[PDB]
């Protein structure tokens, strides 16, 4: 299965996923292609903020969805 | 001989085939009344999904037999 995100530079990367992948899942797959750490990453769908433990199946996250990454400064 | 085809939301289609008509050629019909390409369809009588290359009889489907029509999700 294949997700989107639209990362921060606004370019759009393609993610291969699994319905049951954590949120953390997906962040490790962002940093492989953008090098933004996870602890850096706020994932965000259909305007929610998404959290760690949760799963793309609990947020109804079906292939060619797309989310939107934004920087987490926690200065 | 008349076939009806099912789809997901429990639409109906009648096709007229004939007994010795291949599966691709089913598609085909379904292609006419419904505009989806073969490569995206799967048909099943009975449980069992059929095969492109084989004929109605080979399965005994016969008049007023049933089928179901599953789209392939487009791409995915
Ligand atoms: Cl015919
Ligand atoms: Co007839
Ligand atoms: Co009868
Ligand atoms: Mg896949």
């Amino acid at each position: 299965m294949q997700i989107f995100v639209k990362t921060l530079t606004g370019k759009t990367i393609t993610l291969e996923v699994e319905p049951s992948d954590t949120i953390e899942n997906v962040k490790a797959k962002i940093q492989d292609k953008e090098g933004i750490p996870p602890d850096q990453q706020r994932l965000i769908f259909a305007g929610k903020q998404l959290e760690d433990g949760r799963t793309l199946s609990d947020y109804n996250i079906q292939k060619e969805s797309t989310l939107h990454l934004v920087l987490r400064l926690r200065g």
